C-alpha cells in the first residue's frame, strides 16, 4: 500500500461516488498524470483485488477507499481547525496522508472532535494566535 | 529543498552539535544509506551553498537545519500531546515532517501551546480518547 496506490484508489473511489463510474482518462485528469502511468497502477490494483475490469471496485478496494476518504476529509478538517489558510490545506493534506499511522490518524480524529464538540475551545485556541 | 535533502541537512546539522563535526560516515549509518549516497548528496548540497568542505554548515545550512530540527521537535510534542503511542511517534514525524507548510507548523505551534498553558484542556482531551 504506497502512497502513489493510496492517491489512485482515493481517486477512483471519489470519481465512483461522483460520476457512478471511473474511466482511466478521467483518472489520468484528476491527478496530472499520464494514461500509461495510470494503466499500469491499474493493472497493479487489479492484481492486488482492489478492483476489477469500465473500472470497479472489491469490497477490498471499497473498504480502502472509504477509509482514505475519510482519512483526507479528517486531515483538512485538523488543519482547518487550527486555523491554516484554507488555500494550503489541501496540499499539505496530499501529502502527509500517507505518512500518518493509523494510530495517530485516530488520534487525530479525537482531536477534531474535542474542538468540533464546544466552539469556546475553538475560541480559546484562536485567542493563541491572537497574541 | 527536497525532502530527502531536508533529512541530510537535519542530520548534519544534529551531529554538529552532537560531536561537534559530520563525518560522511556517521551520516550513512545514521540515515542508513551508502556512503556513496552520502557523497553525491553532499556534493549537491555544497553547490546549493548549504555547507562547503570535514563538512562546515554555511549561514544559510545552519538556519535551514536550526528550523529543521525545531520542526521535527514540535511534530514529537504535538503527536505526544494527543496521544500518540510513543512507539509511533518518530517513524510518522520523518514522514509528515517535509509535507507541512510554515503556516501550517505555525498553527501546530500555537496548538501546542494551547494545551501546555492549561492542563485541564489535555485532560478534557484524553477524556475523549477514554471514551
Amino acid at each position: 500500500t504506497t502512497p502513489s496506490m493510496e492517491d489512485y484508489i482515493e481517486q477512483i473511489y471519489m470519481l465512483i461516488e461522483e460520476k457512478g463510474y471511473a474511466r482511466v482518462s478521467d483518472i489520468a485528469e484528476a491527478l496530472a498524470v499520464h494514461p500509461s502511468s495510470v494503466t499500469k497502477m491499474v493493472q497493479k490494483l487489479d492484481k492486488d483485488e482492489y478492483l476489477i475490469y469500465g473500472l470497479v471496485l472489491t469490497s477490498k478496494g471499497k473498504k480502502i477507499g472509504k477509509r482514505l476518504v475519510y482519512r483526507h476529509e479528517l486531515l483538512e478538517q485538523f488543519l482547518r481547525i487550527i486555523g491554516v489558510d484554507e488555500e494550503k490545506i489541501y496540499n499539505d493534506v496530499e501529502g502527509i496522508e500517507h505518512h500518518l499511522s493509523w494510530n495517530s490518524i485516530d488520534r487525530i480524529g479525537d482531536l477534531v472532535q474535542y474542538f468540533e464538540e464546544d466552539d469556546a475551545r475553538k475560541k480559546d485556541l484562536k485567542s493563541i494566535q491572537k497574541k
